[PDB]
């Protein structure tokens, strides 16, 4: 009806029997081959895992349940004075395979709004927290410390049937999806407002809406950024760090919020969730470099003595991808929009013309365009959200979205334990000789 | 000398060197094929990475750089009034591919316990958690908050060499560690010692010792039980879910404390780290259905009702292994040694001989021999170790071992940013048309 739990109840069955039916005629087939340089090399190209919410296609980049991001745009529910689309119509979307209507995407904000209490004990930790403990310790931390709130977990203990274990991870990823703004703006406030309160869920108001009144802003076109930002940092196929933790650990049956978790101790990593920072701290570096008004031509020069160094120029290029990325276009259009005569801006506009050329002629670089990291610093700097090492929380509240949807689909189709075998370089090498 | 630091600074270039000539001449080389089975069916059987530090080979079990755990049981230093070997050694195998001297391990039991101390946030974060918080959530949590002590993180921020990323890996990974059985033992107190405190660490005494004196424990023969525990538990090749969490969060360069404790929140998974309660639940189930004492004749058609039901036989049977496991029959011969005539033990023994040919009969099973689970719980039980949801924080502190140490290797080795591919069902229906 509006329910989400009785839909995906409908959907589930309709699935199982197609995979069953795949898997009879072509479970045999084979898909690609696994190389000595695929091990060494991070699998990069093995077609590792079946992930259901989000297809990275290398040309066009991300589809959500085969929905491009202007398509999202277009189609999913906004606030109703909003024009950007609500993170609740996109986790919808990689749940049902289907665009709700407004009605659906109401029901779900309110039911986001009515399970985001924390557990007391969480308040305490995240109160106790020193200020030096970085907000994705203190994120990942707290997330772990929910999972005394765990439906599954509690319910496997008691045995349970293998067929009803998606329907407690749905009651769980609710949970945790409703909580983690909670969360994210406790850390925000215990951090950078001195401990203030958060203040009161409302239950009229949409996730994103309710996050940046948390996090205590109420600039109109912040919360807009929010919910553009929350919906296209969703999901990135299964293969990056944080979905594939999340699904690896899931995979051992772990609740939602372990596997979450997990996956935002991999989003901690500098090569996975950090590039936004490093972006702004890079641009900074150029104009202290170069000057805070620069010509074409000067900025030009620059980029080359960056790569000259055996340096990178972040926020170009992409480990899969091989043009710009459709997360990179959107934000340009919010700017361009919202924000045009932004320094900071023009500087990232600047450097989308010139880079691309750079980087060509370097020659190493497969991708050489822009990478959604390039753009994110400055939006969220323009409307005052200056604390760097906070971005990746934002990311991470974002990302439960589509690794919780898909978490969900992993146990409503039964996938079994990740348990890929390893080799060492002296058993690798003797098994190349035989 | 005995320096681990500067002797694994002198292994690192030659396996540097061995690696780029294996690759220069076989990188393209294929060592196994993909189907759609092993992606719906959690990489089964698919070579996936490459993990130096331990290899399990499907019919003898696992090797620690191709020592087995007989050969270790003879060549690894034990303490000087025991029999166990102790997991310092262990460590300093899988680190340089060595057997110790005496004096090196002596030397590493000296390190572990001078880089013990916890922060004064994670000793309150732990005495604030309340008893119902599980201790694998415990375990993870504290061990994210202690990523504020990392070296790794913080000269990471600050633009460091690739060549010196091992370095402070390695410096973090023994201040982890170091700590782990404070960390372990500080939740033990809290959750049934009403809170007392852990005591101090002792700079003459091996890392186990130290940690069951912390646990508040005087039995000798417990010491030397943990000992085993710990050196056995270590590492079990990479693609187990722990080691792989592990391994995958830091190829984004995530700290060794969020690697490791990512890996918890796997380790805390059923189908990971759980096994031993299930047994523990199951033989106490048994008991109570059977009685205390039963002849071989009940005990058989018990097994074969289990199997009727469509439940298994927890403790038996291995996703990659295919004979008894041998860390089994270690614990095996110190019951029969320490605990011959142990109620518990004896119904241990009896399954042993029972269980095996049954699995056989029902066919499905593949290894219808015992895992270390089967094992483990009757042994802890004995002498007095009795807190079953405890029992997975042993694991934990054991498993740092191996996953610590190829973490080291890794950084050394430049492992790059675990990243497959993923695909949808929908996606890899057209792939295979096509
Ligand atoms: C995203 C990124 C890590 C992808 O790495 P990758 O898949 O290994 O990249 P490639 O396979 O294209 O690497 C080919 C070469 O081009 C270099 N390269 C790639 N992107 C580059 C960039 N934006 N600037 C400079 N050099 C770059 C690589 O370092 C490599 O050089 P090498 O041969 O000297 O080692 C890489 O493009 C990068 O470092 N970008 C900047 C950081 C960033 O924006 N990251 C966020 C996305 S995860
Ligand atoms: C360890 C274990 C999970 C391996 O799973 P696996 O690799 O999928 O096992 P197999 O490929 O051998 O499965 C073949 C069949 O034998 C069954 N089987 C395997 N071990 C069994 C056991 N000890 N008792 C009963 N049935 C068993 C499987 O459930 C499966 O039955 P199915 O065809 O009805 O689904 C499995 O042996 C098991 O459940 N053991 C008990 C739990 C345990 O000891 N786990 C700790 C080690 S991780
Ligand atoms: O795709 C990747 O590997 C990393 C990433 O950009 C993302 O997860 O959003
Ligand atoms: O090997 C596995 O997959 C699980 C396990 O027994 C271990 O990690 O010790």
């Amino acid at each position: 009806s509006t329910n989400l739990k009785d839909i995906l109840a409908d959907l589930i069955p309709k699935e199982q029997a197609r995979i069953k039916t795949f898997r009879q005629q072509h479970g045999k087939t084979v898909v690609g081959q696994i190389t000595v340089d695929m091990m060494y090399g991070g699998m990069r190209g093995m077609k590792g895992l079946v992930y259901e919410t989000s297809v990275l296609d290398p040309d066009e980049g991300i589809r959500f349940r085969g929905f491009s991001i202007p398509e999202c745009q277009k189609l999913l529910p906004k606030a109703k004075g909003g024009e950007e689309p609500l993170p609740e119509g996109l986790f919808w979307l990689l749940v049902t395979g289907h665009i709700p209507t407004e009605e659906q995407v109401s029901w779900l904000s309110k039911e986001w709004a009515k399970r985001a209490a924390l557990p007391s004990h969480v308040v305490t930790m995240l109160d106790n927290f020193p200020t030096n403990l970085h907000p994705m310790s203190q994120l990942s931390a707290a997330v772990t410390a929910l999972n005394s709130e765990s439906n599954f977990a509690r319910a496997y203990a008691q045995g349970i049937s293998r067929t009803k274990y998606w329907e407690l991870i749905y009651e769980d990823s609710m949970d945790l999806i409703a909580k983690l703004p909670c969360v994210a703006a406790k850390i925000y406030r215990n951090l950078y407002r001195e401990g203030s309160g958060i203040g009161a869920i409302d239950s009229n108001l949409d996730w994103s809406h309710n996050f940046t009144n948390m996090l205590g802003y109420t600039d109109h076109q912040f919360t807009e950024l929010t919910r553009l930002y929350l919906t296209i940092h969703s999901d990135h196929e299964g293969g990056n760090v944080s979905a594939h933790t999340s699904h690896l650990v899931g995979s051992a049956l772990s609740d939602p919020y372990l596997s979450f978790a997990a996956a935002m101790n991999g989003l901690a990593g500098p090569l996975h969730g950090l590039a936004n920072q490093e972006v702004l701290v890079w641009l900074t570096q150029l104009q202290k470099e170069v000057g805070k008004d620069v010509s074409d031509e000067k900025l030009r020069d620059y980029i080359w003595n960056t790569l000259n160094s055996g340096r990178v120029v972040p926020g170009y290029g992409h480990a899969v991808l091989r043009k710009t990325d459709p997360r990179y276009t959107c934000q340009r259009e919010f700017a361009l929009k919202h924000l045009p005569n932004d320094p900071m801006f023009k500087l990232v506009a600047q450097l989308y013309k010139i880079v691309p050329n750079v980087l060509l002629e370097q020659g190493k670089a497969k991708n050489p365009w822009p990478n959604v990291d390039a753009h994110s610093g400055v939006l969220l700097q323009y409307y005052g959200m200056t604390e760097m090492n906070y971005y990746t929380v934002l990311f991470g509240v974002s990302r439960a979205l589509g690794v919780l949807a898909q978490l969900i689909w992993s146990r409503a189709l039964g996938f079994p334990l990740e348990r890929p075998k390893s080799m060492s370089t002296e058993g690798l090498m003797k098994f190349v000789d035989s």
